[PDB]
């Protein structure tokens, strides 16, 4: 077990845009996840081969990590927030499929999880 390469970051092919919600998931939803204690195991791709998990892309076929959001919206990967979103629930729920309950990395998903829907609670409006 290699690591896979990491999900797309560029991609002059894809439409993109900066919508005022895009905006909010950076400054407000990406920033406030990133600066957590719980931060650091999502801040960039996991890496089976240093943390030893052969398995992991076995039963992960879709990964995703902060480090990957972070660099899709710095540069304007997406075309709405939905698509943004959906990149942070993957995330999560990759971190359930592949851990078990009460263990510490799912204690800092739900914890961060729990950060992100307060604030995708108050997504504005688009304008
Ligand atoms: C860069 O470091 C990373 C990156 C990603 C991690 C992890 C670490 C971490 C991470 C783990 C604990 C804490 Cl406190 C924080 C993180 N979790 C991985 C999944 C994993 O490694 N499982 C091994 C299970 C083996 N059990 C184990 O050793 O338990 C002992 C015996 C009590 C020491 C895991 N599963 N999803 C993610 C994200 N991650």
């Amino acid at each position: 077990s290699m690591n896979p390469p990491p999900p797309e970051t560029s991609n002059p092919n894809k439409p993109k845009r900066q919508t005022n919600q895009l905006q909010y998931l950076l400054r407000v939803v990406l920033k406030t996840l990133w600066k957590h204690q719980f931060a650091w195991p999502f801040q960039q791709p996991v890496d089976a081969v240093k943390l030893n998990l052969p398995d992991y892309y076995k039963i992960i076929k879709t990964p995703m990590d902060m480090g990957t959001i972070k660099k899709r919206l710095e540069n304007n990967y997406y075309w709405n927030a939905q698509e943004c979103i959906q990149d942070f629930n993957t995330m999560f729920t990759n971190c359930y499929i592949y851990n078990k309950p009460g263990d510490d990395i799912v204690l800092m998903a739900e914890a961060l999880e729990k950060l992100f829907l307060q604030k995708i609670n108050e997504l504005p409006t688009e304008e």
